């Protein structure tokens, strides 16, 4: 059935704008409040056989994540996948995209209740289908003292109701597994420096350089590793007894406060200043990495190992992991929020209102005007209420900024400037120290002197296009200056590869600025010899 | 079938002369197939069997510790005058070798009587004489703990969540199917199984909210249900696997782990009696034992700290199943263990031959039955209980080792499996030997259990845990719950604190940490440093132990 019509869950009145809300609040309320878990129950039976649908039916679990990605083939008869990075559609692509997921659940919902459910049960689940809405993944919220990845998302198996008649079934949010080898798929959709052909099953940090192949096959989810990963901070905070901050709350808290910016400084990394270079699409870049992991390897002799790769660092393949769709769930909540508090920018900056008018391939919408089929545009989810679904915190904007500052709540910025192809299009990590660097230990927050990074979200450029990219550095500047006699540091980089090596020929334009002027240029360091690439 | 199970070993067959039990890492590396689809298949059969039928994976299993009931027709144990549970596994007494041998054999003879079932119910004609002779030709394979995998490691096959198997009458299909060997999972948490098969309790860890068996799973402050299976951190167990002392992380020298060293010692140590070499049950330079390295690679794969005080982002704690006797046999990887268990035994046995229950203290428990191990005796024309006498040769089980095949040449395998990293490390330092002994209760928490943790030098009062603690030397695990003992090698970490110390000996500082991760102030340790000149492949005590203290909130 081509083309598929994206809508939205269809309105019914007893079902007004139904919201989105937080996943682990969700959780809790589903398996707390008592034994009723209808939404859970049918959320898991939905995901579950849309997940097990066949290659040649583009509604799989399969190819809508095809179609971000890998294995670049066409979609409902629209023949680099269709995704949009480092452009300032980005937002609006991933909106529809995010919607079109949802959707497809609700319709199976409702195919699972009429399976399922006895007659004189139909309107109590239907009811329950009715006002289900995708969940979203807070990332930058404390979980019920740290960052964490869903509860749910870290669970094996879950327990649902059985209509008619509970019952413990594999968890669908817990990974995607197929039933060979993603290499091995038939043609065209075989997925074939990260060895994804070799992978069954999605996996975080799960790839790691010198086990049997056969490991990589299911590499497991190292959620704890990936906890580890988003609650990064500066080095010295972990020093006895400073208190810590992670850098991805900090970097939240400013992208929805901070005013003045036009949505080409919002909306994307794409550089076609500095203060307003913290965007929506730096932070998603980095939680991606912070979830899936990127490096395979590492040099040299480590008892404890801290690298390990997976599906959510790399573009081609991230969509496959079903926290990709929960993921990109906030972001659009983001973007929600951000347009009810700067509500007279969308595409009208010189550099932005070019793009305004794309055409987001290969999303279908039936138009009224002309009664004609043609592809969704930005303009047509401006408003994200008109595809019938909202977020608690945008349906009352009366005290968002409290609700921001309960969340999420001289200065020192670092500013980044970078071609997303100074490796030729592979990943890397761009991490920044004050002070000595270790030369065999450059790479997170165990890393003596670390501050923070940047990641290269990846997988030549556009003529005079480059991305860009900012670090909070005030907490870490204060704490540098009281260590060395009050020098302010000299920002020092390390360009990191998927072999965990230092990249020395990749240029990155690195910066300190105080309140903003410019007060001390970045330099690369130097790693040990064995550590070099 | 209303009648005694009888244990035997897999029944002898002439065209099948005495076959060997495989290192799980070779075996499965020479098949990256039919024994590898026989084995995944029978023990997949095996671990959906209800409850009620006495060849399940649960109630076989169940024998070693909780739930505490009955099998075979054998009454289940009871809480003691004490308030102790009493089951059937043998722990901290001599026979702790023997009673784990014969449940060893147990298991691998069920496997193999449900390899022939799975034949008769799906193999063709045509290959059904060539896959019940590999069903004759194999033994339960052994992880062997202490050779390198560079670094010990935890077997391939239990890294994998999923197995490629054959499918009989379909040549060259191959199927991806759960792997049993992964974990051990029910259709529910264990705390709510159908009476009298609850999981529940005293327990410190969660285990009772458990559906499957977990490494390193189970944290405090997540959700409850994050505990319902906590995954397989196989990564982490390998860290603690390969154990060693804290300098050894510095730049400009070189590690061993001390699990190999360990193991080398227990092997090629003379001297030791029976009683000495079978148990942790209380001169110190026999206080290496069996059991003493088997409690520590319990711990070290399951995980025993289920929270740490104050705030941390790296969490290197967490629980599971390995490390607690009541729940330990759940864990697939519990057979592998006590496989290479028994394959010490045997080697021991082999370069020992006249150590066997020859001590007075030991003598007093050879004739013990092993319950509830049924056999029939020839003699008597009765069925009756294993004893020891009964399974010191092996060989009467009808299994072997290919380590075992040739005494004339064992000596030489052990050095070049277990010897040649501490051999080559040792060699770079002076000819003498330091060891560390060992000596508690195990009933010194109410019978909880608890690790002893040995520095040389001062001790972080907030990181006082593993090898990234500062000064880290060692440690001992009670896993048991008289007294009893244990020794560590001290010799290359006594040489480092010596090169910062103007020569001084270390006092050997002791923490005891329990299941939440704070020390324990009033549990009795005796520890002590003892040195020989000569290296190891006459020891004087230099310098006696004393507990360290910690920050506050780390004290329990
Ligand atoms: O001993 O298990
Ligand atoms: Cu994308
Ligand atoms: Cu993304
Ligand atoms: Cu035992
Ligand atoms: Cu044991």
């Amino acid at each position: 059935g081509s083309p598929y019509l994206i809508t939205g869950i269809p309105k019914d009145p007893k079902h007004p704008l139904p919201i989105r809300k937080d996943i682990d609040d969700w959780y809790l309320e589903q398996t707390s409040a008592g034994s009723n878990r209808i939404q859970l129950t049918l959320f898991v039976e939905a995901l579950t056989v849309i997940q097990n649908r066949p290659l040649n039916d583009q509604l799989s679990y399969f190819r809508l994540a095809g179609i971000h990605g890998a294995p670049w083939t066409e979609w409902d008869g629209v023949p680099t996948g269709f995704a949009v990075h480092n452009n300032y559609t980005f937002p609006t692509w991933h909106r529809v995209y995010v919607t079109l997921y949802e959707q497809v659940i609700y319709e199976a919902m409702l195919d699972f209740i009429k399976q399922n459910v006895p007659q004189n049960g139909k309107a109590d689940w239907e009811n329950e289908a009715k006002q289900w809405r995708l969940p979203y993944w807070d990332f930058a919220r404390f979980a019920r003292d740290e960052l964490r990845l869903p509860i749910l998302v870290t669970m094996p198996m879950v327990k649902v109701l059985v209509p008619g008649q509970q019952l413990s079934k594999p968890n669908p949010l817990y990974r995607f597994q197929m039933q060979t080898l993603m290499g091995t798929l038939e043609r065209p959709y075989a997925i074939t420096d990260l060895p994804f052909d070799k992978c069954q099953s999605t996996t975080k940090y799960g790839l790691l350089e010198n086990y049997n192949a056969d490991v990589w096959a299911d590499g497991g989810q190292n959620w704890l590793r990936a906890n580890l990963a988003l609650n990064e901070h500066p080095w010295y905070q972990n020093l006895d007894g400073w208190d810590s901050v992670p850098t991805l709350q900090d970097m939240t808290f400013r992208l929805l406060t901070t005013g003045g910016l036009n949505w080409g400084e919002f909306s994307s990394t794409r550089y076609d200043a500095p203060k307003n270079w913290m965007n929506l699409e730096a932070i998603h870049n980095n939680v991606h990495n912070w979830v899936g992991g990127f490096m395979f390897s590492r040099p040299g002799r480590h008892d404890l190992k801290l690298w390990g790769a997976g599906h959510m660092s790399s573009v081609p393949v991230a969509a496959y992991d079903p926290i990709f769709w929960l993921h990109h769930c906030n972001i659009d909540r983001l973007t929600a929020i951000w347009q009810t508090v700067n509500s007279g920018s969308w595409f009208n900056d010189d550099k932005s209102k070019v793009s305004k008018d794309d055409d987001l391939r290969p999303f279908h919408r039936f138009c009224e005007k002309t009664r004609k089929v043609v592809f969704f545009r930005s303009d047509d989810v401006k408003d994200w209420r008109s595809l019938n679904y909202d977020y608690a915190i945008t349906k009352d904007a009366s005290r968002i900024r409290k609700e921001i500052s309960d969340l999420y709540g001289e200065d020192y910025i670092l500013s980044i400037r970078y071609s997303r192809y100074a490796l030729g299009g592979k990943p890397f990590q761009i991490n920044i120290f004050f002070g000595d660097v270790d030369g065999k230990d450059f790479y997170d927050a165990r890393s003596q002197n670390f501050v923070g990074s940047v990641f290269n979200f990846s997988g030549q450029e556009q003529e005079g296009v480059l991305s860009v990219s900012q670090l909070p550095a005030r907490l870490a500047v204060h704490y540098y200056k009281k260590q060395n006699k009050g020098e302010v540091p000299t920002p020092r980089y390390v360009v990191v590869n998927s072999q965990g090596k230092a990249e020395a020929e990749v240029k990155v334009e690195v910066a300190l600025h105080k309140t903003y002027r410019r007060v001390a240029d970045g330099k690369r360091a130097e790693v040990d010899d064995a550590y070099r690439a």
